[PDB]
Parts: C-alpha cells; structure tokens; sequence
C-alpha cells in the first residue's frame, strides 16, 4: 500500500496527483483521435482535508493537469503503459538531482523538470505541432519525450513541472556528462560545478579535455540524420537555446540477465554502443534538451540551428 | 471500465465521490482505535474540468466526505468490505425510489437518503455515542447502519446524503410495508400514497387492516430486547419521532430456496412462526432517528415500545 509520504510536500502532491490523474483517465474512453479541444483542456483539483490523513499528506493543496488526453496519447506513442508510469512516479518518492531543479523517478526511468509559467505557455503553443511530429516519426526522435505536465500548489508555493523520459539509462551509470550548444562564448563549467563529482561539462570542456565519441559510421549517419530533422522542426517553431545532452557510461569502470554494456533499446531509447575500435568500452546517451525558449522572448533560430548542427557534426 | 455516467449529475458525483473516497482510504493506514479528532474530520475536493471528460461527468463539482475514518470503521463493524461497498455504489447507477428522496444501490444492498444540513449537524452530535454503541453491541442492532455521509455539489445545487444498509432484502420482494410510530394521534396513508403499488402504510392502516405478525417466542424475545436497548439509546440522546419500518415478504404469493434468505446480508430479516396461517418473512428496523427534542423523548420511547410489543 502506498501513502505518498515525503518530507517535501511538493513531492507528496506530485505523487498524489499523478496517482489521481492516471486513475481518472482509466474512467475516460480512449478516443479514435485527438481533437483541437484536447490541446486546450485541463483538469484542476483542489483538496482541503481537515483532521484527516494528516501525517501522510498536506491538508490543503491544488493539482492541475494540462491536456490530459494528449499526454496520455503521447505516453502510448512512446511505448509507456499508464499503470507502469503511475507506479514509477508513486511507488517511492522521486529523488532530487542536487530554479532549474530536476527529480528522477525512483526507478530512474523518468525525469521531472520544474519549468516556468512561460515554459508552460510555450508548450501549449507547440503541442499540436509536436504531437503531429511524434506521429510522423513513430516516436523515434532525439527530442525530449513529453509524458505529462502539471501545476502544483502547496504551502504558498506554486510550481509547474514537466515529466520526460530520462535521456540516460535507467540502469547503466553515467560517469561524464556534457551539455553542448555550439555557442562559443561562456560555455565552460565553473570551478564550483567541476567540484561536484558528476559535473555537467560544456562545449569548451568537451574540446579542451579531448573528449571523443567513438561510434561507427552507420550509427553516426543515422544519428546526424535524426538530429537534422529534429532541429529543423525546432527552428521552424522559432525555438532556440537548446542543448545536446551527452552522457557517457564506462563499461569497464562500472565493473569495479543483461551482460556488461548491454541495455534494452526499448527502454534506454537514446543509447548508442561505441565502435569496436574504441579505447574503452563505452555506451553513449544523447538527446536534445531544454527546447522551450521562443525567439522573440544576437542569433536567430535559423542561425542557432546551423551553428548547433555544425558543431555536433564536427565533434562526431 | 466504469464511467460514472448518469442523466442525473448529482448521481454521477455520488458515484465518482464514493469511488474517490474508498480509493483514498486505501492510502490511509487503519488505526488501532478512533480518536476524538476523527469525529470532527472531513475530506473535501473541488474539481474543475475544462474540455475534459465532458461526456461522463459535470465539468464543475465538489465532493465532501464527513468523518471518513469513522465511517470506514463502521463499515468494518457492520461486516461490509470497502471494495464491495465501492462496487455496489459505482458499478451501475443507484435507482430512484420515486420530499424525502431515496435511491437504492443497483444490487439493492444499500440505501442513499437525502438529508438536511440540520440532519448532518445532528449526525455529528451523536456520532461518538453511536460508534461506541455499535462497538458495545458488536454491530447487532435494529438502528440504521450508517455507512457513509457526504455533501455533493454541482455548480448550482448542493445536497447532503447518508448511506445505510437496506432494511429490506436484497433479493426477496416486499409486498406490504408499514411505518409505525405508536401514534396517539392519527397516522394513515393518504389516498394518493395508497394508489401506488407499494405504499407506505401507517399505524391506523396496520390496526384497521388486521395486520398480524407471527414470529416465534425466541425470535420475539431477541427482537424486543434489542428494540428496548436501541430505543433507550435514542431516548438518552433526546431523539424522537423515529419509526419502525416493517416490510413483509409473502412466500407463496411471490412464487436460495423460497422463503430462504442470508441473515448475514439481510440482517433485519426474521422468519415467521412455522404455524403462521401463511408463510411470510419480516424485515423490521428503526428509521428516521435524526430529530432532536406535548411529547418528550422518554414518553415517545415508552409509547413506541408499548405499541411494538403490543403488535408483537
Ligand atoms: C522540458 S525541456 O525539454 O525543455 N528540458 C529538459 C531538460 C533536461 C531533461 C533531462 C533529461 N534526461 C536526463 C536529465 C538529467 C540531467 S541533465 C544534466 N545536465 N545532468 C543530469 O543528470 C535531464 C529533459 C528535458
Ligand atoms: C438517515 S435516518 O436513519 O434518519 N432515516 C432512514 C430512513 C430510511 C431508511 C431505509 C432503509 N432501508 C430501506 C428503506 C426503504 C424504504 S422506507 C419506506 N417508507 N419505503 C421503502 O422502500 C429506507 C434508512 C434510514
């Protein structure tokens, strides 16, 4: 039995709300197709308990789910069963990753990112086009896989969150992480960041530290082909300031019934194995992140995309 | 899959709310014992859907459950499993009885009565003593068995309901029914009521029509001892104007074997005496207990108890 308990009341409201949201959708027929109204829909719940369940849950909170029918259909197109999703988000509390905060589900399958109200407005502005793009690629994309979007209110605090699939593996640990833009201005981790023992390194760190990505020509072509189409989609929406998140798993260093270095490509959908000539056995996890910044909110989206694709193409 | 659809949006909210209430309590530990705060507690939820689930549910509604921990414990003490209760109130809509509105669950196990805010206030006034009484009698009582109490809202309408166990059988038909007070004044079904095909007859119809109830001595002793303890409980609470609801099933005018019933489901049933001129089953319980104090509560109770022993 689950109680949704947490020291962080926002996590309790999130778990309660995802549990509630998924159960509610079990009482709503699955439509033949989404319609325009589903992209402006929401469900809001306001809870006020008095002297009830008062050690597991906050007594007064609100939970709002945006476009529930759309995100349910996106989960299906991404191969995610609603009961599994519900269990991953509620069986045990999500864990913080240390404004641009994220949590990971306890089973490391999903990311919960705190976003702004402007980000929520931009997601609504692109949701029809994004959903149609996901339909056309059959869910195979390097874009983030958006699975749910909520507003939480508890204790005088109001936050928005979006749930995505983890770019990294739910099982294989990542020992080096980069956030790449192709901009060449202030793209280097701080000495504070580099003191954590999993820093997020940036463009000039990837160059200066001699980072290589050893993937064979077949996989590189497939990857860069996918990247081009995904970025061209973002540029058409006038989006910019997105990154390539690159995570590297070291097979021989995690050592000290899947065999070493193996991963389920239907769960870890962004993994690519290294080529046979790599100096260490590695697995790479690469995807586009932070896509919600609109142009008119210097380089324009067209120039940004060409600089991004050029840089990623040069580093392989 | 259940959708809670109804032509009556208040029934959709009731079904939705009972579904919600029971599922929520599955995420709340069962306590070792109830505490005072549980008798003042409530859970409230307000739902505002926009362009979502608009074919099954009202877009705007609210659902409030009074003292959820208490009614959960009462359901357990009355032998009612929460999932069964949830299923009985939601798998198909409750049906109206066709003022003092009643609906019956689709499987005829439970009754949903509309009550006033004054009734809700009286229920809170007595709930502690009621629960303690149900503990002391191990759930064996002729009083209504209260299973849940809610407030329902749909955008311009607010109602209160209480859920009880059906006094009548969930399978066996009732061919005659009475509501008895021990009149001392005149209680008589109207000619309008008396044109329906199941009227609620009253004291003078029972007397005037020669109704006799034939139960054996042991069953009568058990019933009247229970009735005395229950009525003295009501009198102590200063309650009055309650009735004995009497339903009579006719065994070979209506047709588990005939005349045969489960006393663990139809907990108010009593078999007639084997020598009765015809085979009947009786369903008898005290109802309408929420009126707080010429007649005073002690006089009402003695007049009531004298009348019922009086007709057996
Ligand atoms: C809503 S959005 O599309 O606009 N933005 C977005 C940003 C990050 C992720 C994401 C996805 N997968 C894993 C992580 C974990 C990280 S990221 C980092 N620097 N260190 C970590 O551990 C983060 C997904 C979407
Ligand atoms: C909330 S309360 O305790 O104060 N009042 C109360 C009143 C009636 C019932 C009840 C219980 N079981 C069956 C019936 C059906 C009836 S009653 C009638 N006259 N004709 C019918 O079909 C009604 C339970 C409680």
């Amino acid at each position: 039995n689950l109680y949704f308990q947490s020291m962080d009341p926002l996590l309790s409201v999130l778990m309660w709300g995802v549990n509630h949201s998924i159960n509610e959708l079990s009482h709503v027929q699955i439509p033949v197709m989404l319609m325009p109204d589903d992209f402006k829909a929401y469900s809001k719940i306001k809870v006020d308990n008095h002297l009830f369940n008062k050690e597991n849950m906050p007594s007064h909170f609100k939970f709002k789910e945006y476009c529930p029918m759309v995100f349910r259909n996106l989960r299906e197109r991404f191969g995610i069963d609603d009961q599994d999703f519900q269990n991953s988000l509620t069986r045990s509390a999500p864990l913080p990753n240390d404004g641009a905060r994220f949590h990971t589900s306890y089973d490391k399958r999903y990311i919960i990112k705190t976003i702004t109200s402007e980000d929520v407005a931009e997601m609504h502005n692109i949701l029809k086009k994004y959903h149609q793009y996901i339909v056309e690629c059959h869910g195979i994309t390097l874009l983030p896989q958006f699975l749910g979007m909520y507003r939480l209110n508890v204790d005088g605090v109001e936050i928005y969150v979006i749930v995505t699939r983890n770019v990294f593996s739910h099982r294989l640990s990542v020992y080096r992480k980069y956030d790449l833009k192709g901009s060449t201005v202030a793209r280097e981790a701080s000495d504070k960041e580099k003191a954590k023992e999993l820093p997020t390194l940036k463009d000039n760190d990837f160059i200066n530290e001699g980072q290589k990505i050893y993937i064979d020509d077949n996989n590189k072509k497939v990857f860069l082909e996918k990247l081009k189409k995904d970025v061209e989609f973002l540029a058409q929406l006038k989006l910019m300031d997105y990154s390539l998140l690159v995570g590297i798993h070291d097979v021989e260093r995690a050592e000290q019934p899947l065999a070493p270095g193996e991963f389920d490509p239907n769960i870890d959908v962004y993994g690519i194995k290294c080529h046979e000539n790599s100096p260490r056995k590695e697995v790479y996890f690469m995807a586009i992140i932070d896509i919600l910044t609109h142009y008119d909110a210097t380089v324009n989206p067209e120039q940004y995309s060409k600089r991004f694709l050029d840089f990623i193409g040069h580093i392989l």
